[PDB]
RNA sequence: CAGGUUGUACUUCUUAGAGGGACUAUUGUGCAAUAAGCCAAUGGAAGUUUAAGGCAAUAACAGGUCUGUGAUGCCCCUAGACGU
């Protein structure tokens, strides 16, 4: 057996709701560690860490910057290229533009109007794309003007839980014999694919639920999708008419992120995190359900918490599970191969 | 520590418009024939129907009001008038 083991990294508190959202830093010069996380929770709040080298108590790590602008729950995060700068989506109709160094908003996003679900940045950075309850994908100025708004035609039923991007590798050597896209998720259980021009590229239905969220292979060669559907489907750029593989992951799906390099995937759901290697076929390569440390306080008995997000580090090596609880996981992975 | 001034300045305090927010939320081998519900702890601005009120069905009670009404039936007073 190919034994992938998880020893325990440390614990990141002070959020006092959910964990909706995660991100780490960028690589910035080449295969170099991130010392960088932000998150994103319910709680009002963005939250900016600074990690410990070791760990030291059970904790991995300790709050820097707490990020207050917003109303209602932070959505989703996405970083800059810069590393230097931080979004938030809201149910607070609004988007906000965040200087990392100081707890400054730079600008807010104004003009949604239902509530926005997911942000995503573009590769140029000049680009800052948003979705929500509106069914609406929106295209921003990083001067906070709306720029486009999808129109009926091809803007999906329900809501648009997730949006991203297709990322393009620096070396040309790196082979991207495709177009640019960005994917789109929803509550019809529809995986859209757009062209930059905002034209309907690939429309599937996915999901017979409703569909949470979407990640890409940092190849772009691949996506993954997943949601109350219980199923985490995973698609080939080149031939859609069939999903190119399936897994059954237990319960609903949270979230979803590809190992950077080492070609997993790990899905936050309900139950737990699971991880799948796509190098053989089997279904469940390792398997995390975590037992709270809220729980520990005297007579109140948990039912587990629930995994709300999920983030790798630049390097691949560390892993981060936002919950229920308002207590972000850190995990590492040992390998033992008889 | 106090005044006086000031600005392509600002919203914590102050107005008060928009929109949030609480649904008894979360947890509970707590009581419930596990159903309505109650209870506790935690979080929470707020968990006594959040608090205090407005409205008030069917029916009555010959309740009160001709002295609130230029709403009136009938009765009475009409030039030293019960009129002004
Ligand atoms: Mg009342
Ligand atoms: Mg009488």
């Amino acid at each position: 057996s190919l034994d992938i083991q998880v020893v325990k990294r440390g614990i990141l508190e002070g959020h006092s709701d959910w964990v909706t959202s995660i991100v780490a830093g960028f690589s910035q010069k080449e295969n170099e560690d991130s010392p960088v996380l932000i998150s994103g929770s319910r709680d009002k709040t963005v939250m900016i860490w600074k990690l410990y080298e070791e760990e030291q108590n059970g904790y991995f790590g300790i709050p820097h910057k707490a990020l207050t602008g917003h109303n209602h729950f932070v959505s989703d995060l996405a970083l800059s290229q810069e590393n230097c700068f931080a979004i938030s989506s809201s149910w607070d109709k609004t988007l906000r533009l965040w200087d990392l160094r100081t707890g400054t908003t730079y600008k807010r996003f104004v003009g949604h109007q239902s509530e926005v679900y997911s942000v995503a940045f573009s590769p140029d950075n000049r680009q800052i794309l948003s979705a929500g309850a509106e069914r609406e994908i929106k295209l921003w100025n990083i001067l906070g003007e709306c720029k486009f708004s999808s129109a009926e035609k091809e803007n999906h039923s329900d809501w648009v839980s997730c949006v991203r991007y297709s990322p393009i590798m620096k070396s040309a050597n790196k082979v991207q014999p495709f177009a640019p896209y960005f994917a789109s998720v929803g509550w019809d259980g529809r995986l859209k694919v757009w062209n930059t021009n905002f034209q309907i590229r690939y429309t599937f239905k996915a999901h017979e639920s409703n569909v949470n969220h979407l990640s890409i292979s940092p190849n772009g060669k691949y996506i993954a999708t997943g949601g109350k559907d219980k199923k985490l489907l995973i698609w080939d750029i080149l031939n859609l008419t069939y999903p190119q593989r399936e897994f059954d992951a237990g319960s609903t799906i949270n979230q979803i992120a590809f190992n950077p390099k080492l070609q997993w995937v790990a899905v936050g759901t309900d139950q737990g995190v699971k991880i799948f290697n796509l190098m053989t076929q089997s279904k469940a390569p390792v398997c995390t359900i975590e037992a709270e440390p809220i729980t520990k306080a005297e007579g109140q008995k948990g039912k587990n918490p629930q995994c709300t997000s999920l983030a790798w580090n630049a390097l691949g090596k560390k892993l981060f599970a936002g919950f229920t609880d308002g207590v972000i996981r850190t995990f590492s992975f040992e390998t033992s191969a008889n």
